């Protein structure tokens, strides 16, 4: 059952990474 | 179930990140 | 084994992401 | 146990990705 929470933590970290990549692209593209 | 739902979400986030990386590389090259 | 195999697939994608980030770094550094 | 070992490895790769992003962000600042 605890696997769900470990996996969710991975997904949350990846979501934050995606926003950092969007910030980089906005600096280049904006 | 809950585990499979998180694995799906992780895989979706990975695809989104890879899309952003491709877009950044395109912007930097061109 | 099913969950382990999905985690190995995730690890493979994370490796690809790292190589793309290293390419972006070299684009900017050089 | 094997699943937990794969999760540990994923965390190692996520930390590496975070540091690659830090290097890119710093390049963009100068």
């Amino acid at each position: 059952g605890a696997i769900q929470q470990e996996l969710k933590a991975i997904q949350q970290e990846l979501k934050a990474i995606q926003w950092e990549l969007k910030a980089i692209q906005q600096e280049l593209k904006g």
